[PDB]
């Protein structure tokens, strides 16, 4: 059973639930999942302490409301576990300075880097690195944002393979996509994303029915006079992307979605849609608070994951350690 | 509760006449004055590369010198820098309150990347943050370095400043203490670069355990300048060489440089060096004496290395919880 490990930003979308968590919350028995709430990356931007504590808290009871389970995959918050700061730091003695200035795009020769750029922000993707390598993970799911920084897990992991033996495995991209590219509400050609500063272009998996369906049926749509609900990804993004909405929330196959808006308005496509994404929410909200509100339910949560993860991680971290050339601890 | 003192050295060479001027002969002697807490810093070692088994070996020449030089276990606190979680947790953490300014202006980051341009890594870079987080993690308020460190802990100043100017009284303000004389002793064929137990070439340096014949060699070959006559005078600038000697000399008897100026009149430099080879060996007769005993008793290094680590920690802890709180990290559940 291969190893799948899973970053979570503690600080998620309708385009990340049905592209792809949804797949992967039904994928738990076939891979060893491993999902790590990364509280020490999200200190790389300044933030008020108690809105990191919560939001921390949010994620893990969003995570467990979209369906991972904590009794198949492990899941944790990356500080309970000494070993990612660990060999976060003795990876950084196996990574060229010159690799993390190319992440930043040869930004901090500048002086406007030097000055506000903090080190966290240089020095996280040896950190991510660390986060991969500690598990023996074999695949790591990640958008095209990810790439670089998966690649350089690989090459830390080869190159210290190479010096001390075959210590880590050389982790994979997870390589089939699932669900649509959900688009973007106002802008349809480009992809929905968290970052968006338009927030009209994304929907959050925690914003009310009232909200979506105000962004949905305001979403942008083509001037084809007669309106026709028709899928044409090149001329009709706007509909197009409303139609795969619709099917990924309901399983309706476009050309059954076709079949029912004939002779309809738009505005009936985007009522279905506001209804049907509306209708999903509120399932997940529901679950979501229910274990958000248990606090007990998440400590315990936190304890049981981190524990797991820290009987892999650490038997890892003994191994770099004796190959490295340190004197063990006497126990 | 006593003031903290704290410091560390790497485990990357036998030590010097220079890292005992600079750093340990004050360990030493602050350790009743204060609480003392000294660190063999394997996780900084590693910043340039080593053989695997020279560096498990370095590791213990390290402690077993630091116990001949008379570093205490009964008062004061050894440990191994690897053995303790909490350095590394904090050395993260403390990355995102550090600019990258900061670290790239280094004296040291510059001077290393140059002797070591095949191994410009990210951890030579970040050095100084995890320095700081191994001072701070023990509410440290002096720390006895030479003057080379001087800028790494003007930063671990810095940080304290910042972060506890967000979140509170969180951490001490740390202190340098540098000595008057011998904070730079420099390379004895190179007098413009210090001396460094990592360098290559083994005669700029006087190893700690280095016996009275081959403290003499090293000495009688120093590089000195072309003065004729040659005086015996006290300038860096045009007389680097003699000046050292100079420096090491005032540092072994405490003697000024003014009244070593006035007992050098009219001498010369062969004798200014056969006063320098026996005030160094003189130095190292007790150190010697006990180095091996340390060396090779293998339970006394593991109980010293046990019991600092089990101390280091759970003082290091309530640090870092502390730190972990104000930062807004969810704490693990007990
Ligand atoms: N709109 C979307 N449609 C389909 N898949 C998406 C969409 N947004 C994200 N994903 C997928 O969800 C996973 C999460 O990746 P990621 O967090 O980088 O996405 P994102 O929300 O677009 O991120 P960002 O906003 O930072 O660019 C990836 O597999 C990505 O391809
Ligand atoms: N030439 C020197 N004169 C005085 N103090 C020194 C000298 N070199 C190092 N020190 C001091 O010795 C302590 C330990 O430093 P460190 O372990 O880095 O030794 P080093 O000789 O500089 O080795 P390396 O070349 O590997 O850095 C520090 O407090 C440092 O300031
Ligand atoms: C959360 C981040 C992260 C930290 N450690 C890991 C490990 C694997 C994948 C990711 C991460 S994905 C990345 C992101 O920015 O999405
Ligand atoms: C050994 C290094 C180090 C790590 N942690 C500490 C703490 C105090 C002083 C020093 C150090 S001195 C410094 C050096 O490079 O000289
Ligand atoms: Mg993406
Ligand atoms: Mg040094």
């Amino acid at each position: 059973k291969p190893i799948v490990f899973s970053g979570a930003q503690p600080s998620l979308t309708i385009g990340n639930y049905m592209g792809a968590l949804r797949q992967w919350v039904n994928m738990q028995d076939d891979y060893h999942c491993i999902y790590c709430i990364v509280d020490q990356h999200a200190i790389t931007v300044r933030q008020d302490a108690q809105k990191l504590r919560k939001a921390t808290l949010d994620t893990l009871a969003l995570y467990l409301a979209c369906g991972i389970d904590p009794e198949k995959s492990t899941i944790f918050v990356q500080s309970h576990v000494p070993e990612h700061a660990q060999l976060g730091w003795a990876l950084n003695c196996y990574t060229y300075f010159g690799e993390l200035s190319r992440m930043t795009q040869f930004k901090d020769k500048s002086a406007r880097y030097a000055e506000n750029i903090n080190a966290g922000l240089f020095d996280y993707p040896v950190l991510m690195a660390a986060d991969i390598l500690l598990y023996q993970t074999n695949l790591v799911p990640v958008g095209e944002d990810q790439k670089q920084h998966l690649e350089l897990s690989r090459d830390i992991a080869q190159r210290f393979n190479a010096l001390y033996g075959e210590i880590f495995k050389v982790p994979e991209p997870f390589i089939p996509k699932s669900g649509a590219r959900v688009m973007s509400l106002l802008e349809p050609t480009k992809k929905m994303s968290k970052s968006d500063d338009n927030r009209n272009n994304v929907i959050g998996l925690l914003e009310d029915p009232k909200s979506v369906v105000k962004k949905i049926k305001r979403a942008v749509t083509d001037s084809d006079e007669p309106p026709v609900v028709r899928y044409d990804v090149q001329n009709k993004a706007g509909v197009s992307n409303l139609l795969d909405i619709l099917s990924a929330v309901t399983g309706q196959s476009i050309p059954e979605l076709e079949k029912q808006f004939e002779g309809k308005m738009y505005g009936h496509l985007k009522g279905e849609v506001a209804d049907a994404v509306s209708g999903m929410l509120t399932e997940l909200q529901e679950r979501y608070h229910r274990f958000r509100n248990d606090e007990a339910f998440l400590q315990q949560v936190m304890k049981d994951g981190a524990e797991k993860a820290s009987a892999h991680a650490s038997r890892t971290l003994k191994a770099v350690y004796e190959a490295i050339g340190f004197v063990a601890k006497p126990h």
